[PDB]
């Protein structure tokens, strides 16, 4: 077993093909299946794991009653197989309300959050035991990235945030090395609010796409070099924008440094990546809600600012029905690194108030270097035949 | 861990002996067992798997009324050893609403159709990674095998037709390397439709026992050229034939070339595979429905044109008992390769109309060199205790 | 991995200390738990098995109704770690209405019968692949031990009987070879009557100790060598006999060559084996029915014809509670070869009729050198408080 | 596979930090969970397990009617991994109503105690067999650790008690080696009454805290020479004494030797452990009840009698909801061994009369050297929406 170093080019895409889903909320109304939100997938160097904050409940379950709140002590961070939905054999790897899990070829690291929102805890697992624990610096909601972390030659960064969720806040990448916090690096750069980061392994460094909660509708990057630890950040160039809410295609801008002030307001966890000049980025369709879900290349859309000539478009969710939360992951191949993403599609309340829970199924697609069709891979739940 | 090569003698067979059984069917009424259809059965080089296309939803489950359509973004590959019913702790390894799968003696390949019937896409994932795909090349339902692929010196083979169901359409033997397609060889030779091969080794190359849906109640023969990518074909000799619907014994024919145009459209997937100038077959007990299962040898039915002279007949499913598909696993043993069969049992409308849902068991048998006696395998479900 | 020769002596024992209890029929009441009869327990080199031929259906399911008969074709040989219930995720390793399983260092024997009684087929499926068959010689109900076979330097031997249950029958032992049947030797010697036998390796051969349908209830032995096939029987010499039905202790006799023809008719699997002139032996509590376990010494009960002092009596389940088959299985420690055994707790009809189904718990225990105190183990279902 | 010496110096520990929780009694009301108490927690080289006594039953199940008794001849000990709920799945290694467990680097040790109060039988159960067993010496509910046992160099030690709760009761120390117990060691020194000690290894010994059940709210110590077989025994000197019942904190004292005489009778299962002159330890925060956990160090509360200069409390449970036993493990990390400890949540009778059942879920804090903040991990059931 050695460390993953991510020394290789990045793979050829075209496109996105159909990768994995797990169907979890139809299966919920005929079987026992956790009340999850914020999902992720990570991969070991042979397989691929799915991820997701549970409610401490099962969706056919009377404490599955108003699990739309964030933060329980109950929360803890579900780990399967790819494709084995959350049953009651499922793992708890954690208590968590917030979390980001990597392997560094060698083993697992998990980040959890847990405890009051104005004096949580984070604790670092490495291989299967406790390895570091912090205490939140700023008293507002430690919180972290929902998605994989990133290790490069044994040196793994997450990136955490403490601080409001709608002004200024302390953002600090932490530099991780068999579960010990070995540095801190606060964020630098003009990126003016950094949440819920999807990072990829960019060799020699790491490179985040993450959601302005503040003045952005345009996503902030953040830059991570290991060796020397600097943060450097700004915002993706692609004047089509990939947060939500956000402005129309037409009166939507970025201009790669500063946040848009364009319905900058919330937000939602997103991604994308670069490719030479160009990027390759996903977003819900609706530019009000978390419904639809496409994806597409701005030519330009990495290093000129505002481009917004798109190309390659795929409807992943149609409009019609709800996405939510999405992010990244790389898989290493033969020859190249890969990039994949997930959306978590999010059923319940408050937006659904046929049933009193909030829960979430998953779809995944894998970038590709040859050809594919179209589709729609919705949730496919019937709200009206559900579990109350 | 080496590729496999299947560079032994097909065993000697005398019949087939009992293999595995899941009982699913009367397993889903006392418990949460997945909807199913279009099961396989594909092994390891140490132990076997059984496969089937979910319908994302439990049987005892609102979700499963109506689940006899074929094609929707919630069918799912599923994937346990081999007698483990689909239960909720099931792997879903891929998207599908077709599939083919094979191991290459160092990992798994599946290959995986989902999307828009004019418009689909088949990923390729090996050692459980997406490596490839291709967009569908004639706009109408791309499909495959539904049961295993082969794979022979780590190059894989799976035929795949798009295109019309009832007229001329285009057929194409893919050869897989490690998940990445490294040639596409079209359909040529007489077999005039070609639809759901059961395909096994036969050392140097690869022999497929297919379903023409059109104007043949025989089944054609696809032969795949590893090394030279040379595609033939044409139809099983014997006059017994192996389709449904099919005329009686007395009135069938085949001359091993044409498709024989007698009640011809339709059909169900099937095998049979060859012993010198003799060949194994099986096929449903009705002429006109999926019910009741035998298999026989036929005398001269590999080289003779139109024979019909029979021994060795197993029942397998009594003829007022449901069958369905079936198909062709290889298994390596000390100093043969062994072939081995499943038959898909469905269960359900539209043909059972107590019941709103559309699954499936399955039963498998494999070749024996000793001897055996007599027995019927049915499903085993009690209609009327089902859940509606 | 080598070969198992069992070349240890046998551990001493000074009575059975508890090893494992599934409590089965309690959880059947809260959870899908599979309907079962027959169960046995056989280890590889690391870990322990339980099995039981399932009856196709769980508990709480309307196909549990009437699960009393013996042979379906829905029967499955289920196979779990020890300790673990027989839940919906239970591999079923062959279709089977009796078995017996063994692991000979390397893999897995399964020796599986199902089919027609009249005509019914052996499997005999080894490292995951059916290796060989044999069809019924006698032509009336082809049965094999319901526990563990043995295997000596690579060759594994099964008893089987066809013919009669009530009546001079064909039992034969089969010799095996990784799955291969390589030899059959028919019993010979002054046993009248065998079936159900369980075994265990006593270096350099294999000792059974078996249930005399007919005329006996004094229970055979078989001797099997392993080197020139050769087989000798006669009965177990204590007049403390160890079938169910049998007459009082008092009234008992057996002289360790002929049946007893004391109530000799039916019959109940059990066991017993050899410490120098000293027999240990299981045994219903009752004489009449299949209610209470005890174990015990007979001093002189091996070669001293119609011995009856007792020493070192256990009670494994208390008279007031149901029992059922019993058997034997070696476990290989440090320097000796450990005997266990497990007691098959039978619930439901036709003796107990506030429930529809009939099934078993099973309990264990293993031989000891230390010391040990008193309790007892049975089901522990409340038939009142059962899904009926 | 080399043998466990924990030849490594203790963690700097400045508090807890959240390691697992399992949430079994929310989940348990929507699907099926087991029945337990007296639960704990084990880790082999890599990775951890969870224990608790099964009361053999589910949760939701007629049988869990009046499971609040502490012994019957159904209960088994669960072993699954760290965070893996007890579903139907889980594992029972042995027949337990009293326990402990620990691997020695090569394989787990299970000793189980089972069978009549007046002469009970405990099974030592090493790498899947039976090696050892002892029978009850004082015929008064022969009885063990509840939490994990302690292996230096291939010697495992286990602490176990016979007699009267309330009175002068025979506890001894058992050596086992590879499942053989090698020696016994009756208990020595100034301990008076000593159950259910919380053992760890302090090379090149063993220390444990235990509940001294008759005169005593401060904890006993017993420490364990591995070389020479000698004990020795005393109490720990903090004036904030562990046990429950105990007198409150102005009143309550200990000077290191002898029962404190204070509310001592009844107890419950606790943990301590040292830092040079200072200790850490848990309790819960009522002083009659099982409700709340808190732990905290008290400096000079090892070497000092009746320290009560207490710093780094941490509020494990709020005061409001209740706890039950807890106790210590430890987990070799790469220059350190580290403390953690779990907390058995109680819910149910004779407490909670809503329902008739009695179990417990489980919380889990692992010793940190960074920082921490606050919060609090109840069992989250909500006793009026639970299966009664
Ligand atoms: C079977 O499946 C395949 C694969 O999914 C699918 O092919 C893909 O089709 C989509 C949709 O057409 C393509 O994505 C589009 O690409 C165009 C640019 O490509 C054209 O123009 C260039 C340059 O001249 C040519 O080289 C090229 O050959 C094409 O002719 C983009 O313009 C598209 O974006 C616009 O349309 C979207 C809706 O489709 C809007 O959502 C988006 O906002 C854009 O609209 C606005 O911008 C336009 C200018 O960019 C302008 O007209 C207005 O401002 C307008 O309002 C979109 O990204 C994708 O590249 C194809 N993929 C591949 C690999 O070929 C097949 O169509 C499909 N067939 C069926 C029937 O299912
Ligand atoms: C216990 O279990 C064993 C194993 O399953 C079983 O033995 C098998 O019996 C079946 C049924 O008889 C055998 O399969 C048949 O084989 C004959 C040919 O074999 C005979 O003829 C040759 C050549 O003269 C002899 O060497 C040989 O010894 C036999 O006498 C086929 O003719 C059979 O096919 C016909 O009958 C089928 C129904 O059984 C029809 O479905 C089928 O359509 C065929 O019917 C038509 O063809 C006939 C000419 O072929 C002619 O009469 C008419 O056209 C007719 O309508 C069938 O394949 C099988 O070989 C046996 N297996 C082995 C290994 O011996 C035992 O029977 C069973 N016992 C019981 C009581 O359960
Ligand atoms: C705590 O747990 C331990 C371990 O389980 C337990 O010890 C065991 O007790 C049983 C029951 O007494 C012992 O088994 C009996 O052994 C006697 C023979 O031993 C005695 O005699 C010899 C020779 O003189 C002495 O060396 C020895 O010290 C003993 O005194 C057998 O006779 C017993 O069989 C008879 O009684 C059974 C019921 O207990 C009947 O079911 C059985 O049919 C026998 O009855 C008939 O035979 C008698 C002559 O054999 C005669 O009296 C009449 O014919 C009668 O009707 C039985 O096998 C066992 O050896 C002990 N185990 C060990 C290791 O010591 C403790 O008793 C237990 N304590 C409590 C209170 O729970
Ligand atoms: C965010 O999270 C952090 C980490 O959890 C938390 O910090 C921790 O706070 C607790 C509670 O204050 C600290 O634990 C206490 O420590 C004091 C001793 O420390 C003080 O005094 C020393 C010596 O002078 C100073 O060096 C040091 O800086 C501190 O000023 C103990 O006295 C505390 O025990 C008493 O209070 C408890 C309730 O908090 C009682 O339950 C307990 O019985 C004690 O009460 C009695 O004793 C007192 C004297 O000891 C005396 O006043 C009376 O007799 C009294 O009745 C307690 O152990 C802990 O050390 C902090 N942890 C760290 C690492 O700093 C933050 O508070 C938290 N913030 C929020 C708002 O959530
Ligand atoms: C995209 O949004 C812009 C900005 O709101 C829209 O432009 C406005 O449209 C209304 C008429 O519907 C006018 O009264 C306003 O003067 C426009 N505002 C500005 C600042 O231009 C535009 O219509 C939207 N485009 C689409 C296609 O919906
Ligand atoms: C097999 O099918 C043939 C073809 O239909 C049957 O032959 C027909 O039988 C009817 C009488 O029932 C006649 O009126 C027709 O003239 C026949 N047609 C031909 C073309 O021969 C034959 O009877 C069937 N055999 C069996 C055993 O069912
Ligand atoms: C054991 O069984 C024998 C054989 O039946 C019993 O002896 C019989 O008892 C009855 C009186 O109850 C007499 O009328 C018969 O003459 C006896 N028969 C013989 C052949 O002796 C004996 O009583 C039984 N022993 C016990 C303890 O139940
Ligand atoms: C701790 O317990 C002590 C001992 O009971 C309490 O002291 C008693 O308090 C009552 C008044 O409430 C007096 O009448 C007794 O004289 C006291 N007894 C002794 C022996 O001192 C003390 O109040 C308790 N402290 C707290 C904070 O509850
Ligand atoms: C730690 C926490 O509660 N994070 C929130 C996140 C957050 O409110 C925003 O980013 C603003 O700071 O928003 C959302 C959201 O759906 O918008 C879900 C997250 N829920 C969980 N991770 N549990
Ligand atoms: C891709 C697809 O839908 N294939 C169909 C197949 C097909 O309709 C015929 O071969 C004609 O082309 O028929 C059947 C069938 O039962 O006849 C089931 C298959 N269902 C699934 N594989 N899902
Ligand atoms: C193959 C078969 O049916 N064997 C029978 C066995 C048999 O009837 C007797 O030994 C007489 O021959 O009896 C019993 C029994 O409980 O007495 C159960 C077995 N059931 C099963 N193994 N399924
Ligand atoms: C063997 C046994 O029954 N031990 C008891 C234990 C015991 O009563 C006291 O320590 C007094 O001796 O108390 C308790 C308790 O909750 O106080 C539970 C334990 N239950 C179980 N381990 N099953
Ligand atoms: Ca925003
Ligand atoms: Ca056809
Ligand atoms: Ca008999
Ligand atoms: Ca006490």
């Amino acid at each position: 077993a050695e460390y993953r170093n991510w020394s290789k080019p990045q793979c050829k895409i075209t496109g996105f093909a159909p990768f994995s889903k797990d169907n979890s909320i139809r299966l919920s109304a005929g079987g026992d299946i956790w009340v999850t939100r914020e999902p992720y997938v990570s991969c070991d160097p042979g397989k691929c794991y799915q991820f997701a904050l549970g409610q401490g409940t099962t969706l056919n379950n009377r404490h599955s009653n108003d699990t739309v709140h964030d933060r329980t002590p109950y929360r803890t961070l579900l780990m399967n197989e790819l494709g084995v939905p959350f049953h009651l054999g499922t793992k708890q790897v954690c208590i968590a309300w917030s979390s980001s899990s990597c392997h560094d070829g060698k083993a697992w690291l998990h980040v959890c959050v847990t405890g009051h929102d104005e004096n949580a805890t984070a604790s670092f697992i490495y291989d299967g035991r406790l390895v570091d624990s912090i205490g939140s610096w700023s008293k507002n909601i430690l919180r972290t990235q929902e998605s994989e972390c990133v290790c490069i030659n044994g040196t793994c960064t997450v990136v955490m945030t403490d601080g409001s969720a709608s002004e200024r806040a302390d953002t600090k990448i932490l530099f991780i090395e068999e579960g010990k916090i070995v540095h801190i690096s606060p964020l630098s750069g003009s990126a003016q609010h950094v949440e819920e980061c999807s990072c990829y392994p960019r060799y020699p460094g790491v490179r985040c796409v993450c959601r302005d909660n503040w003045k952005g509708s345009n996503r902030p990057i953040v830059d991570i070099n290991v060796k020397d630890y600097s943060i450097v950040s700004s915002y993706v160039c692609s004047g089509l924008v990939g947060d939500t809410p956000r402005k129309n295609d037409s009166s939507s801008s970025s201009y790669c440094r500063n946040p848009n002030n364009e319905k900058g307001s919330h937000g939602v966890k997103g991604w994308a990546f670069d490719d030479g000049n160009d990027v390759w980025m996903g977003r819900t369709i609706s530019e009000e809600l978390r419904s639809g879900y496409e994806t597409f290349k701005v030519i330009g859309g990495w290093s000129k600012p505002n481009s917004k000539l798109q190309i390659n478009r795929q409807v992943i969710v149609d409009r019609g029905n709800r996405s939510g939360y999405s992010g990244i992951f790389s898989v290493e191949g033969k020859s190249c690194i890969n990039r994949c993403f997930y959306v978590e599609l999010i059923r319940g309340r408050k937006q659904e108030t046929e049933v009193w829970w909030t829960s979430n199924s998953i779809v995944v697609f894998c970038g590709t270097s040859g050809t594919y069709g179209t589709g729609s891979w919705p949730d496919g739940g019937d709200i009206n035949l559900m579990p109350i």
